[PDB]
């Protein structure tokens, strides 16, 4: 597990997009990298356009709405009931009741005749994409259908009006139940002449945050807008739930603090709690609302701990996959504990209770092609490569096991990577690069936070607990973290940190919170290594024994040195070794380099003129720096090439 872990650097681009982007954009090269990393380049790509994607079927469904409206036709919203479909259900339903509709909610064939008695259109929110057989609400006794979701369309759409993004050729967004329910709100607004629901949008980020959606073009710019109208909500309910948590803007806040309480609520039966809370508009039942969702979500919290407990201890070693039987566990937090199995072990993860099953899966194993592998054995089943679900009787559980497991030994061990940006800045810069990297927020399931790699003896080292958690600090900048089983760091380090403004007694401190550290070990990254880093003494030997070595016209002080010593000096594109840096590419050079020390060569240490291109310059000789002293043959090639351009 703590073995199966890839520490990568990321490319460097090419230093004509990087200065590109470093113009548009106005940032220095650390925050640019990220950018070009997630496919910033124009201003236009941090604040993409908020606007109607035309999503096919679209336009026909607001049609069909508007016709319901006016005829006065009864509305039932039908929605999925996780966060993502219980805000798309408060979207539609508080919208079209804006508007005069009919309209009322129902939340999950036997209640299909249910369905027909009270409703003239039933609009499905984040479901009904391959529930054909319901094709009865459309051919027994008339009544209109409008499918709107985003989970994984069948061979052939069902019946009624269907809004599927995945139907909508070319379109590369990926909007989730909420958004669709909001981009629909918004296509019946355009028809009635009225403007945008942006009002409707802090409700379709919220779902869109839940659903774990990529954090990118319309979904980003959804949920800038939605994350910024919270705090001044115009659902009573959503605000209180917010201030309940503390929120304070950002979107992880709402991955991990809002969406949890209301998944609580539906996961533990009282789904219709979570909806009245976002559809109610008076303040004290909202209130109370939100002490009921705190007292769910503390149970789903406790029973989740409670089951952890008991199944961490198990099957988990390196069995290629795990597979555990709780009988009497809550089928509702099953998921959640896969999840921390799945994280704390880098191996699939199947548990089974009460007859129902789930999976959480990762690498090259998909968790729902190992059920497929296994199909026979189980009454009903289906999901995609990361998480997949199932019922089964828990008779079968050892077949199921042997199966699974089989299934999983037909794949090479899973292996989790760790993303490095870059190496960090000096810590004068942290500043800066801190408040440009800030544009790139929200982060989420599209763009993580960036990681920095920081390298080298830890110093004031100080405990903070009896275990564990600990602080220290690595060449000047102060690093927090959890020393993952051991404590007392190796005489080096390495690690993969997150840069952080910690706001304390009204001051600030740029400091880093580790994600991951270790003993320092090969790293991956860099193009195909021509370059191969020599350290100095060693270069010099053989300069000495008479091999044929080159020395740049630069510090004539070395390249006397050597004419006094009568190395067979040559020029750079014919000797094999050289002891410092040619001007101009020497490619098509399956070469050795050596730098130095006291070396002149070695001056790729000192500051300059910081705040221009001059900061493009300073991280290109860090990194060649850091890739010679870690005789790294790719990154020190990689950062040769970069370094010829930053001088042309």
């Amino acid at each position: 597990m703590r073995d199966r872990v890839r520490w990568r650097v990321l490319s460097l681009p090419p230093l004509a997009q990087w200065r590109e982007v470093m113009a548009a954009l106005e940032v220095g090269p650390e925050a640019a990298l990220a950018y070009w990393h997630r496919g910033f380049r124009r201003k236009e790509d941090l604040d993409p356009p908020l606007a109607l994607l035309p999503l096919k079927g679209l336009r026909e469904a607001a049609a069909l709405l508007e016709e319901a409206l006016r005829q006065g036709k009864r509305i039932r919203v039908h929605g999925d009931y996780d966060a993502d479909g219980l805000t798309g259900t408060a979207i539609l339903v508080r919208g079209l009741a804006a508007l005069g509709a009919d309209v009322h909610p129902f939340i999950p064939m036997e209640r299909v005749p249910e369905h027909l008695e009270a409703s003239d259109l039933f609009l499905t929110v984040d479901c009904g994409i391959t529930n054909h057989a319901e094709l009865r609400e459309l051919l027994e006794n008339g009544v209109e259908v409008i499918v709107t979701d985003h989970h994984t369309p069948g061979k052939t759409p069902p019946p009624g009006l269907v809004v599927h993004p995945a139907l909508t050729p070319d379109l590369k967004e990926k909007p989730t139940g909420a958004g669709v329910a909001f981009l629909l709100l918004w296509a019946l607004h355009e028809r009635l002449g009225l403007p945008p629901p942006l009002e409707y949008a802090d409700l379709a980020a919220v779902g869109t945050i839940a659903d774990v959606a990529p954090l990118w073009g319309w979904n980003r710019a959804l949920v800038k807008e939605g994350l910024a109208r919270i705090p001044a909500s115009s659902w009573v309910g959503l605000r209180l739930l917010a201030e309940a948590v503390g929120y304070t803007g950002k979107a992880v806040e709402v991955a991990f603090r809002i969406a949890p309480r209301i998944n609580a609520a539906s996961r533990l039966g009282e789904a219709e709690k979570a909806l009245r809370l976002l559809l109610t508009d008076d303040a004290a039942e909202a209130q109370a609302l939100v002490g009921e969702l705190h007292r769910l979500n503390a149970r789903r919290q406790t029973l989740e701990e409670a089951m952890l407990r008991k199944l961490l201890p198990q099957a988990d070693p390196e069995a290629k996959a795990i597979v555990l039987l709780d009988p009497e566990g809550h089928p509702g937090v099953m998921g959640i504990v896969a999840s921390r199995i799945l994280e704390a072990t880098l191996r699939p993860v199947f548990l089974v209770a009460q007859g129902k099953g789930t999976v959480r899966s990762l690498a090259p194993i998909s968790a729902v092609e190992a059920l497929r592998s296994a199909e026979d054995l189980l009454l009903r089943y289906g999901g995609h490569k990361e998480a997949a679900g199932f019922a089964m009787d828990e008779a079968l559980f050892p077949a199921f096991k042997a199966r699974v497991e089989a299934y999983a030994a037909r794949f090479p061990d899973p292996v989790r990577e760790v993303a490095l940006l870059d190496l960090l800045p000096e810590p004068g810069l942290l500043p800066q690069v801190f408040r440009e990297l800030a544009l790139l927020e929200p982060y989420g399931e599209g763009n993580p936070e960036p990681l920095f790699l920081l390298f080298g003896a830890p110093e004031e080292a100080r405990r903070l607990g009896e275990g564990r958690h600990l602080a220290f600090r690595l060449k000047g900048v102060r690093v927090l973290a959890w020393k993952q089983g051991d404590l007392a760091l190796p005489p080096e380090v390495e690690v993969a940190g997150l840069l952080s403004e910690n706001a304390w007694n009204g001051h600030l401190a740029y400091e880093v919170q580790a994600v991951d550290l270790r003993k320092p070990e090969a790293l991956e990254g860099g193009i195909a290594p021509f370059a191969y880093p020599l350290p100095l003494l060693e270069a010099l030997a053989r300069a000495r024994l008479g091999e044929g070595v080159y020395v740049p016209e630069d510090n004539p002080e070395g390249l006397d040195y050597a004419w006094k010593a009568g190395f067979r000096l040559l020029p750079p594109e014919e000797a094999g070794l050289w002891l410092g840096l040619p001007p101009r590419p020497v490619l098509g050079r399956r070469v050795e380099v050596a730098l130095g020390r006291e070396a002149r060569a070695r001056l790729s240490a000192p500051p300059v003129l910081h705040t221009p291109e001059a900061r493009l310059k300073a991280l290109v000789h860090r990194r060649l720096l850091f890739a010679y002293e870690r005789r790294h043959p790719g990154l020190f090639s990689e950062a040769l090439l970069a370094y010829w351009e930053v001088n042309r």
